[PDB]
RNA sequence: CCAUGUAACAGCAGUUGAACAUGGGUCAGUCGGUCCUGAGAGAUGGGCGAGCGCCGUUCGAAGGGACGGGCGAUGGCCUC
C-alpha cells in the first residue's frame, strides 16, 4: 500500500529519514523482529533441529561431551540451542531493519536470502578443494 | 568405584562381567594423621676401633630463657 490504498501497515520508505508519527515507524520493526524470534524458535520445534533432537543424533553417531553422560547432551545443548534461535532470528530480523532503513540494493529484504545461500554453498566448495 | 558402549579372558555360554574401550568420581577447625611417650630405636660428649665405623644414652664449661631499673631502647617518639 503505497498510494490510494490502506495504509494502517505499511514498511518505511523514504531516501534518508521519514518521521511524522513514530507510533507507526517504531512499530513496525518491534513487530518484524518478533515475528522473527517466534518465526526461528518454532522452526526448530518442528524441524527436528532442537537440543532434543540433536542429541539422538551424536547419540546414534556416538558422539559423547567430554565429561558428561548422554543425557547431560540436551542440558548443554539447551544452554546454547533455544536460545540462538531467539537471538539468532532477532538478528536476522534486525540486519532487514538495518538493510531497508539504508535503502541498499534490493530494497534491503530479500539480500539477506542471498548472502546466506551464497555462504551456504561456499562451505561445499572450500571442502571439495582439500 | 560410577555411567555409557562392546575379538581375547570369565575351563559351557552370555545380549552379562572385578574383562575390554571411552569418559567421570574421593570436598573437613569438629573423622583421622599431625602432638605424647610405651617396649624400644638413636645422635652429641666420651671411649674403642687398621678402617667403613660401633659402644654407650647420662654415663661434658650440656641454661640462649624469666615480670621487674638506668645508661641509648627514645619508636611508634615512650599507653604496650
Amino acid at each position: 500500500p503505497v498510494g490510494g490504498l490502506c495504509h494502517y501497515l505499511s514498511p518505511p520508505e523514504s531516501f534518508g529519514s521519514v518521521l511524522e508519527d513514530p507510533v507507526h515507524a517504531v512499530v513496525y520493526i518491534v513487530f518484524m523482529l518478533g515475528s522473527c524470534a517466534f518465526f526461528s524458535k518454532t522452526w526448530i520445534e518442528v524441524s527436528g533441529s532442537s537440543a532434543k533432537d540433536v542429541a539422538k543424533q551424536l547419540k546414534e553417531q556416538q558422539m559423547v561431551m567430554r565429561g558428561h553422560r548422554e543425557t547431560s547432551m540436551v542440558h548443554e545443548l539447551n544452554r546454547y540451542i533455544p536460545t540462538a534461535a531467539a537471538f539468532g532470528g532477532l538478528c536476522i530480523g534486525a540486519l532487514s531493519v538495518l538493510a531497508d532503513f539504508l535503502g541498499a540494493i534490493g530494497s534491503g529484504t530479500g539480500i539477506l536470502l542471498a548472502v546466506t545461500i551464497i555462504y551456504q554453498y561456499f562451505e561445499i566448495f572450500v571442502k571439495e578443494q582439500s
